[PDB]
């Protein structure tokens, strides 16, 4: 509720994004894979222009010809060696042809025809080579070191935002989730993911799997164990988490692996892993229980591409969603036979991830559904950018940047809180007791806590810096605390938040020092 | 049989979705996009404060943007795209009178795709630009630009998908309801409404071939039935490919203003610009019409997935909304509770957006900012081409293609002011009549069959035409698109069709 | 002038020079052309008018 | 400095640089020389001074 | 190749009546400007000659 | 069969690289150092201009004279200034400074050797190795062998055409100088590739090989007991490839110190002949040449590390004071007189002719010694590869290559339980794919053991050669009883490694399937 008055004191689209959707829009962006996208376009347009047969000054192209594409492409690569984006395009060619072993002419054609976006995505679910390019990036950054590439299929959608909207709808229409079914949600999570299941169109009952502060926001075993209840149809999780911003740990990952393995082989897991790369040796639920999990991976935060709206829905070639589909009643299966009659002859063989594509645009419009070709191409380039960066220079650069900002934030707050291996810190929690105790001791700590309120703290900082933090969610109001993103502000702004919260601390301390 | 005889991507798009994919595309606004981006990138690289070789950037600053943008333009006068961007700044700053720095930062930030679209229905300066183009091309020459709002979506495909779902959701279309579809129309549109998701009853408004595929008054009049809650139209039409004439437009404006002021119109005018002096049902009855305009066919931008849902500030979808039972009002109030305090004030165009992403994610919904920027730029291109040079170039390409197509079939059918002809109807009777007489005309039709013809043509050239539909199968006929093949391909289609005609005439002769 | 023409044409039509940002553009022009005596003169006269006469440079330009 | 000298001399004399329009002229200089190391450095230092330290960009330049 | 070999003038014209692709390119132009929108491009054969002057000489 | 499976294997899969692995037991790198090569070609252009500067008549023909050393630094620096924007050129310029400022050598002299050298217009002088290239290449060598205690003036090199020509040269030389005679006992670190096994066992030499078998359960390190087998005075020469091929590991500190005592307190007359081509691929390599500089003849190749197999660049290193010369000091007057008449045309006190210089003389039938040595352009390309590794202080090139190898290792073991645990003595230019270890990782030790009996190296390599086109090196070295194959992580691309892995996982799921059926019975 303090949210309404916070926005008033401080107004900026960013601050709103944080309070309305609960995300920090990044102030950083992968430039190289973008420059290449643009250079690939200039070359693409030339390829277009080569095919227009008439004399006009108006500016019309024909479709790029696949014949002799390598030769022209290479000629392009050579004449522009001093342009950042062209060198990348070139290496990228090598990687796809040489390391992945796909057809180079076909790769070039998919990329050129794609960024011209003069053709409907085909197949609808995701372009042929891009899927294979993007899936190798996914597996890797998800920690799926054992899953064979061919066993993983992707559906390219418009951000993780379109993902959740498409999944929940498909789960309802396909009777894999009905009103009354219990949904286990790893909490805390941001509001949008609490609201969706509660909507009247879904009417699902949620079961909190609560993260524990004492465990650095890991889900204790007793908590995970709740999934044993066979009534829980699915486990909705955001990992690494937002707001806590920590990745689930080993214990937690085996815990679930076992529950699924020995008690709930039928359970559906739905995990959102956008912050994965910001973690250290991330391993996704998808990697631990691939056959039971639907992955939603967005390129949004890692590449500073929120505006691009790029994400994928990944599913194992063999999974429980299709299983649950066969376990449906003849009567339900007969009605779905009508629903997808047009997609193909044997609807009982239509895999769930293909139903996601069909359902996203009413089905009758399948052949023209799918994420835009130019969008997919930019996705394919982000993927390549990561894969070819063997030393992880880009990843390290961002992680040291989050750290520099953290260093600046707590400079006057008693340095950052101790960081362990499960830490991500895309959002960092500024707790008043912990800051005061690190500055003036645990006595003053317990007394300062009682003297203020989250709103108090937030309002004051919002008033002295214009920056509005996110109230501390996760451990019973007992604790004054806010959350900041270490990805959306610049250093002097993190200096100001911390300078302000010191002054408040020096004041809280002056009071305590005179009785 | 004839199902694989011909296999390809174009052949499948036509057979599987009644669409001809254009083999032309507007390149200046595209070259401008990529050029815009290069510049955008430099802007990003200016805000990165650390020594690196990794390839990182911050966000472009708006402060000093025009100045730096002018240097970029001055520096590259010699690149087609740069010239256009520069001209487009003047059009926006000078003719639309918008803020120049704001326009530029929206475009730079917009194409770097580094922020969520805000607002979600459509970036601000882009909507004012695109609606300016919409109004012009839809011939809505009397509507005040400000009464028109657009929702930026992923082609006509997301729109139809969005609208129907939002109409069910808000009870503006309930089961048992009647939907007047303008026929013939391609398959996907007969399907959506017959999906059990909605369960409505279709009411065909049949175009008349004797009328040159125009909707006869008796048929338009069917619309008077108050059981018809919505008129579903693709205009210009597909497969007929003609534009409703004035008599028609007018006939309907009437049925609305004098019998059905409650009627809902859903019109898809993606082919508008290929018609001669197009006027859309949204221009005739702005308060009763949801327009759906796709950029796909005209700029040859199918892969880009760019379109808009336009709605008049004051319209019947919102009026209808204020007429539901409190029962339904209270349930909607709960649905969109997270969106705003007074849910009863939420305009229907805005519910589309929210319903497009399960409501709870409305804050992050909307079309990608890079797409929207490409859209603004396609719009700017048309808008700045006062002489319609582009339009003419395409219109003559279509005709050129038609001439080559019919060279050996009696020459293309008589043109009409309502002809668009993005799809052309190759009728067997009319072609043998022009070639050998009314007498052979009649014998030949009875002699052959639509499947038979499509085969001879397919088996011989590999292209498979759409079966001529819309007038009692007694007429063997097929439709080809004059937009997706090069001349020698149409030459082959006709060569094979005349080969057939000859053999049937050899017979008659005997 | 051509900077203010808003339409697409090959005929050769310009619009009215805008004062806004004129210094920056003129200054860019002077730099890009330091080897043409005419430009070396335009730049110094901008200094005279603004620096010695105390007048307004954007107006002068 | 040369932009601040008002008279025609061939002796090489300049005047005090002006703080007006300075970010813009500096930005043309940078873009105009991205291939000269020291220069890319200068560009980034402005961002560092303007973006991370939050100090006045034109006063800095 | 027909145009590169041809502008070099290094081979005798083959076939003698007229080069292959030029004949096809030229007849397309001849049917357009002579207004023969009913005649199929492949029903027309051309004999490349040195101006109308050469044309009449040969024909008579 | 070992010598029969090889021939049939060569059939199922033909590819130049596959044959190389089978016919030479070598893995030809698909990576190569470009900066030193561009540096080279561009020095070539500078040098051609330096040559044209000296031709005195008019022509269009394209003739040039010898390059003049006078004023060469000025011109070189002009050339360099005028080309800062080309990669190799930047490189060239710094190397001049490395040679000048860090090695303290004469710059005009350095440049002239490089210019004159790459033009190949003079006979190598001295034949053994060009003066400055020798002092450069040895700095590289000393560093990369971990010979961190051996003053440089003490090491000499003989530029030869790869470690392939170094061996042919060294065995014949040992023979002709009587340091190695028929039936002499030559000890060989094992396992080792077939070539180094056939040579000493040739009728020309007829020596007796004494296996110094490596121990699988020891990660292929040689156990004290096997090493100690060198105290036998009947053993005249310890022949060894380190880091090993195919075990692909470097002898640890223990094994190195072992041999150290064996030479100080028991065998000071022992002759060590070590091939250390894969040294740079190991973590902190130290060569036996580092450990016993005067008992060793180091044969170092530039092929694998720089991706120069086709350049054929190699050096033979020997300490000034070494046991090959002592041994020639100890020959009977009788034999020394026979030598005096072989190397007479070379020098007056043929008894002073050092062994390493006999290496040169011998290679070209003595009479031709003044026109012997590696080609000047090759020695120059050799000096440029050396400068390159020496100037790269952070070892980026080396890290890049190690990381490439590890990447290929991960792609390969992806469906096999991950690569086996690495050591500190691990090089892995070649990696061992052991069916017992894989099956054990995937399905446990119980299965592991049943598998090893159910299969064969023959079985394994054929499934893989069939399914992927890749033919592996039969796993050699243990109580055979272990189906296993070797691959090089240096001669294929990722998707091929994945192909190999995929094939093997299939094979183990298949065995496990049979094993599962049987157990549940
Ligand atoms: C920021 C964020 C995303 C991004 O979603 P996109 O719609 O792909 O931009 C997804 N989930 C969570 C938990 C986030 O914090
Ligand atoms: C070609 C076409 C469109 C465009 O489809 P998008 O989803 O916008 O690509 C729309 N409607 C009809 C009737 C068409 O034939
Ligand atoms: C000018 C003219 C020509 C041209 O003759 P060429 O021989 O082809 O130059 C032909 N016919 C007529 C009647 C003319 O007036
Ligand atoms: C590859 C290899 C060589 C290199 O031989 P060169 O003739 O120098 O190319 C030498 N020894 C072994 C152990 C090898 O594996």
């Amino acid at each position: 509720e303090l949210k309404d008055e916070l926005i008033k004191i401080a107004s900026s689209d960013g601050n709103r994004l944080m309070l309305n959707a609960g995300r920090g829009n990044p102030n950083f962006l992968a430039t190289t894979p973008r420059r290449a996208f643009f250079r690939l376009g200039l070359f693409a347009a030339a390829e277009s222009e080569l095919s227009y047969s008439y004399m006009t000054t108006v500016g019309v192209g024909g479709l790029a010809k696949i014949d002799g594409i390598e030769g022209r492409f290479e000629r392009y690569i050579a004449e522009n060696r001093d342009q950042e984006g062209v060198r990348f395009l070139g290496k990228s060619l090598s990687y796809v042809r040489d390391q992945l072993g796909l057809d180079p002419a076909a790769f070039l054609h998919e990329m050129v025809d794609g960024i011209l976006g003069c053709n409907y995505p085909v197949p609808p679910r995701m372009l042929n080579i891009s899927e294979k390019i993007v899936r190798q990036y996914i597996i890797r950054e998800m920690g799926a070191d054992a899953i064979p590439s061919e066993s993983v299929n992707l559906f390219a959608v418009e951000g993780g935002t379109a993902a959740m909207a498409y999944i929940f709808e498909s789960l309802k229409l396909n009777g894999l989730l009905k009103a009354g079914d219990k949904v286990a949600i790893g909490m805390p999570v941001f509001t949008p993911y609490i609201e969706i299941p509660e909507l009247a169109q879904y009417a699902l009952e949620e079961v909190a799997i609560n993260a524990d502060p004492s465990l650095n926001w890991q889900y204790p075993d007793s908590e995970l164990d709740k999934l044993k209840d066979p009534a829980i149809k699915i486990f909705f999780c955001v990992n690494p988490s937002n707001p806590p911003s920590v990745k689930m740990d080993q214990r937690s990952l085996e815990r679930v692996r076992n529950i699924v393995a020995e008690h709930r082989p039928d359970l559906m897991i739905l995990t959102d892993d956008v912050y994965g790369t910001f973690a250290d040796d991330f391993q996704s639920l998808f990697a631990i229980c691939p056959e039971n999990t639907l992955l939603v991976y967005s390129f949004s935060k890692y590449f500073g591409a929120t505006g691009w709206r790029l994400g994928v829905v990944a599913a194992h070639q063999q999974n429980v969603f299709d299983l649950a589909l066969d376990k449906l009643q003849e009567s339900e299966k007969v009605a779905l036979d009508h629903r997808y009659r047009s997609l193909l002859p044997d609807v009982r063989s239509l895999k769930f991830i293909d139903r996601l594509v069909a359902d996203s645009r009413a089905v009758a419009l399948n052949h023209t559904a799918g994420l835009s070709t130019p969008q997919q191409v930019q996705m394919a380039l982000f993927s390549l950018f990561a894969l070819m960066d063997e030393a992880d220079e880009y990843k390290h650069t961002l992680k040291q940047l989050i750290r520099r900002r953290e260093t600046t934030l707590y400079r006057e707050l008693g340095m950052p809180p101790l960081r362990d291996e499960n830490a991500v810190d895309y959002y960092t929690l500024i707790d008043l007791q912990d800051v005061t105790a690190k500055l003036y001791g645990e006595a003053f700590s317990e007394w300062a806590v009682k003297q203020s309120s989250t709103g108090d703290m937030l309002f004051r900082i919002a008033d002295e810096t214009g920056i509005v933090l996110l109230p501390g969610a996760g451990f019973g109001s007992n604790r004054p605390s806010g959350r900041a993103s270490l990805a959306n502000l610049n250093e002097y702004e993190y200096a100001a938040i911390g300078r302000a919260l010191r002054k408040m601390a020096d004041e809280l301390y002056a009071e305590y020092s005179g009785q």
